[PDB]
């Protein structure tokens, strides 16, 4: 059965132009599996799978990965250029464009009144600001994405913009059959709901008792295995009463303090179980659990969002000292929600409707793999709504063109120091990876890789002729950046800063110096730096970039394997 | 004396003394360029030499000018059997009890010396009292230097020229005026030294014609040319007037550069010692350590990039040293001659500047060895280090501290001496085992304790826990980088109780299991413990007048044995 799942995913991958390659393999206690899985055209386009064994876990990452393809996740932090941008769809057929409106309000059919109240309290949100990061078409419109209201059965039209920066990868799964599928979505949004109440609000659970345990002794002897590691293990339920569908189980770390908490869910306890010991220990062997933080006591710390956020993105985030009490705030329930997968999906919607929440839910079958996205407003979000107007993924996309067009340009010396204005009116955070913010995919071998706001505005200094504003972000540059740039980078602004910094010396004359600084730093980089002093040529290793991004291979592969959706997605439909 | 001579004359007077010495490392990093280092175990020295045999006997060399000047021994205090013996470092010191106004007594020093070293007269006899004896009530320990502008017999606190002339102007050699023209040319070079980088001197750079007169030397520097480190060769006479080379290396992987002195009245060796310096405990991927030059002249001129230059060669180097233009034009100057010509054109040197020089000599060890004092141009540390840095201040609460560890004091008198150490002063990142001159080992808790932690300590046992708590965060934050993984298990441990007990809302009992699972029983068992003021002192062993408690110091007093045998 297993041996068959797998080589069918395999086979429909091939199909789709797919040839997936097994990365990295490890089991590093027994009953424990994970594997890392890309694509040999591309190390970027990966995921990975946990399991009880090797099969299992190989199985795991081959769902995820037709769970990322279905919902276009790989390609969710790009732009996919000008062409694309244009073409018949730019996420699925079934889309619908909304075009903006005069006041800029948020078009009429998109959305619905729950959701407009949920992520516009106080009424201040316009179009404008929900422009797809993946297409940043303002004039075609708000690309929205269909979603079933499970309440009656209609369809809803999300923007992608606000599907992208709230909800993430959250809420997705693949699966054998639809509702399969969506039970597994559904688990998931319990996961990561339940996860965050945990955390935030400092619960102490109650342990799972061992006469439990022994129901499961393969998860046990992974659990004894860790212990005679020197890894001390908490089992919990995290039902919170037997309301929700979900285990915990933290690892400490004696060795520096540290303990890692993980969360995981199914309708079945000891499936549940199974999952979240096994994603602990997922893409790390034992040598690799020395990353974690102590447990602390400040609570209000711990309850902050980006707190949770971190725990999201990476598990590295604030455990309560409290979460280990001796005393739980909640018995001990040894809960079950497992039955039909039909049975199962109508157990989990029914805790929804107690809680009086709306599901939302989108299905994909394209690839010929089943997968959901499901979307909770009030319990699935990752990211809260504010972040619409603070943290946009698709603030930035205005300024792409100019900025795409900086390497070779010539402006007028004031145009240059107009845009480190602009920059700075606009918020932009100096740390902030420009690629990030445009949404390139670079390449590690040239500039763009490593460049960032605060390092832009010293190569606008530069441009503009103004070196009291060059010095302190070549500073900044060198202060915080050396560590990642390439030697040859490194060097050249090494070069550059003692330049700036011998400019502003009023009782010293360069030519004194020329000869020293060619013997330390090479008659390239003195030659390059000077050029970038006198504005001659300011962006320094950042080649000249087009619409279509030919010029970053990186970003042609991920179009290549983009393009292989588009094709599977207009047979499809 | 040729080489396979001086090396087997150094060999056999060093079995002869007791002690067996190893050939530890050795280094040809680039043609004729090599470097030793030379062991008992923690009694060492380096060599350096254009050949293997000039390396090693460098070593010995140094090895013979640290043990004549004691100078192995000059960071430690010795213990109270060694300081109430018949004599503390030599037969010939002179003890000089205080007096009832403190003044310093009459027998010390000259009227230039005292002017120098206490131009305001703002100085008193129990500042001097020298770290290895410690032994107020015996007195100012003075050493008999002679004075050559008349040959009068001079004494000097050992606590001065511990404190502010540490290892320069000694020296080693095979008869008694090259060792002595050696500790000259080595004052030259560190004075001239620190001319140069204070002063960001641009050097003319040594004409090519004139490097060819070396081809050992050039064969060297272009070896390190074609390994990627430009060189810069510079003669740093200052126009002639003291013998004396700079070396500079670039190291363009890393934007840094590394700039090495020498001196001696030969060119031709200063230049050879200058470059063989540079490279010395040193292979080619070893030459990452160092520093970018620097615009900053204020920075580069302050005493304590200088006291780094003099201790690791690892400070602020003047981008003016490499200008086009050089401050002085290159002089192909020579002083050599026989021994006995180059110690009188030396000596003629400080003659013409006006500055006495007074020299020690030491033949007990059967090596001729010296340590040359020039006021005004030896000092490594200014004279009012004497206040402000003295090296035995901090030797008054020894014996408290050493006896902390087992204490059943009052509460009350841990806290005040968490008091004492701010009134007098001492910074909280201070290793105690510095500030008291204790050789510990590694392997306890005095090996690491800086005032900080040992102010955590003295809080939990004086029972006062928000002081303990600011203290022990203090060390977690400052140490646990160098503690052993078992005691920083113990301080992780501690500091989380310690914050538990300022919770106000919150009930102990509820963590202990967790905190057992985490910090294991016996951190946490002896982490309470510290809490209760019952054993706070956690991972220090008591040490008794003699230090038989730590098995370095041990080995430190075996070997000083050895030479107290000698000086009889
Ligand atoms: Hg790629
Ligand atoms: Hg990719
Ligand atoms: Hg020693
Ligand atoms: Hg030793």
């Amino acid at each position: 059965a297993l041996e068959d799942s797998i080589a069918r995913f395999q086979q429909k991958l091939s199909d789709l132009g797919f040839q997936i390659e097994e990365a990295s393999w490890l089991n590093p206690v027994p009953n424990v599996w994970s594997v890392h899985i890309r694509d040999k055209e591309c190390a970027l386009c990966f995921t990975n799978g946990k399991g009880a064994t090797k099969k299992a876990a190989l199985a795991s990452a081959l769902g995820e990965y037709f769970e990322r393809l279905s919902t276009n996740y790989f390609f969710a932090d790009f732009w996919l250029g000008e062409t694309i941008a244009n073409g018949p769809f730019v996420h699925y057929p079934n889309e619908k464009w909304f075009p903006l409106t005069e006041n800029d309000d948020v078009p009429e059919g998109l959305l619905d009144d729950r959701l407009r109240a949920f992520y516009d309290p106080e009424n201040e949100l316009t179009g404008s600001m929900l422009i797809d990061l993946q297409s940043g078409n303002e004039d075609r419109g708000i690309c929205g994405l269909p979603f079933t209201r499970q309440s009656d059965n209609q369809t809803v039209y999300i923007p992608m913009n606000i599907i992208g920066n709230l909800y993430v990868s959250n809420g997705m799964s693949a699966g054998n059959t639809r509702n399969e599928a969506r039970v597994q979505g559904l688990s998931e949004v319990f996961e990561r709901y339940v996860k965050n109440r945990i955390i935030a609000e400092s619960i102490s659970l109650p342990e799972i008792p061992a006469d439990v345990l022994a129901r499961y002794p393969a998860v046990v002897e992974a659990i004894e295995t860790l212990e005679a590691e020197g890894f001390p293990i908490f089992a919990y339920d995290g039902s919170l009463g037997g309301q929700y569908p979900v285990i915990c189980v933290v690892l400490f770390n004696p060795a520096n303090g540290t303990c890692f908490a993980s969360f995981g869910a199914h309708p079945d306890f000891g499936v549940a179980l199974e999952r979240t010991v096994t994603e602990l220990l997922q893409g790390r062997g034992l040598k690799d659990l020395d990353v974690f933080t102590p447990p602390t006591f400040d609570d209000e710390e711990v309850a902050e969002h980006t707190n949770l956020e971190t725990h999201f993105i990476d598990s590295s985030g604030l455990i309560s000292w409290d979460l280990f009490k001796q005393d739980a705030d909640y018995p001990f329930v040894d809960w079950n929600f497992s039955g039909t997968t039909e049975e199962e999906f109508a157990t989990l919607m029914a805790i929804f409707n107690k809680e009086d929440k709306e599901v939302y839910i989108a299905d994909y079958e394209h690839l010929g793999v089943y997968a959901c996205r499901i979307i909770v407003p009030g319990m699935s979000d990752i990211y809260p709504a504010e972040d619409l107007w603070l943290a946009n993924n698709s603030m930035g996309s205005h300024l792409r063109e100019t900025i795409l067009s900086l390497p070779g340009s010539e402006w007028e010396k004031e145009d240059y120091l107009n845009l480190i204005e602009q920059l700075d009116e606009e918020g932009f955070d100096d740390f902030t990876r420009v690629r990030e913010l445009l949404g390139l995919a670079t390449g590690s071998d040239n500039g763009w890789y490593t460049l960032r706001i605060g390092e832009l505005k010293a190569m606008l200094a530069l441009a503009g002729g103004d070196l009291e504003q060059a010095l302190v972000w070549t500073e900044w540059t060198m202060e915080f950046n050396s560590s990642v740039f390439s030697p040859e980078r490194a060097n050249y602004y090494r070069c550059l800063q003692t330049l700036l910094l011998l400019a502003q010396e009023e009782d010293r004359q360069p030519l004194q110096y020329l000869n020293a600084f060619v013997r330390m730093y090479g008659a390239d980089a003195v030659e390059a730096a000077s050029a970038a002093m006198s504005g001659e040529a300011a962006f320094y290793g950042l080649q000249p970039v087009d619409s279509d991004l030919h010029a970053f291979a990186a970003h042609q592969s991920l179009l290549k394997a983009y393009e292989k959706l588009q094709r599977a997605k207009a047979a499809f439909w």
